[PDB]
């Protein structure tokens, strides 16, 4: 996981509105989200990973061990069962609730961190660049 660690800032986003609409996020929150550029911080302490997402709108923090299920409350206030794993070099975060699923897949391409979010038929891609 070591190549994922650090501070990353959003530089590009495609289809976030479609993804949020699929999740049932209301139009006013979608407005703010389409204009926010979060910072994501990924840190490790032994086998515990901490993932922070900071912005002017909402802040979230989760800590987890790879491969061990945990309870998570998401930024849009879903209560989900989550698991994060390493699969083919990608960090795969699966959230399950009410019989639904959404995946958040992070992969490193050319030194950038690409986050792909899928729910239903909606696919959003967000690109993050590393801050020194
Ligand atoms: C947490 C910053 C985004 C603000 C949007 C809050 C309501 C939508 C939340 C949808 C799930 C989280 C999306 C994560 C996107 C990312 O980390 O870039």
């Amino acid at each position: 996981v070591d190549a994922f660690l650090g501070t990353w800032k959003l530089v590009d986003s495609k289809n976030v509105d479609d993804y949020m609409k699929s999740l049932g996020v209301g139009f006013a929150t979608r407005q703010v989200a389409s204009m926010t550029k979060p910072t994501t911080i990924i840190e490790k302490n032994g086998d515990i990973l901490t993932l922070k997402t900071h912005s002017t709108f909402k802040n979230t923090e989760i800590s987890f061990k790879l491969g061990v299920e945990f309870d998570e409350t998401t930024a849009d206030d879903r209560k989900v069962k989550s698991i994060v794993t390493l699969d083919g070099g990608k960090l795969v975060h699966l959230q399950k609730w009410d019989g639904q699923e959404t995946t958040l897949v992070r992969e490193l391409i050319d030194g950038k961190l690409i986050l792909t979010l899928t729910h239903g038929t909606a696919v959003c891609t967000r690109t993050y660049e590393k801050e020194a």
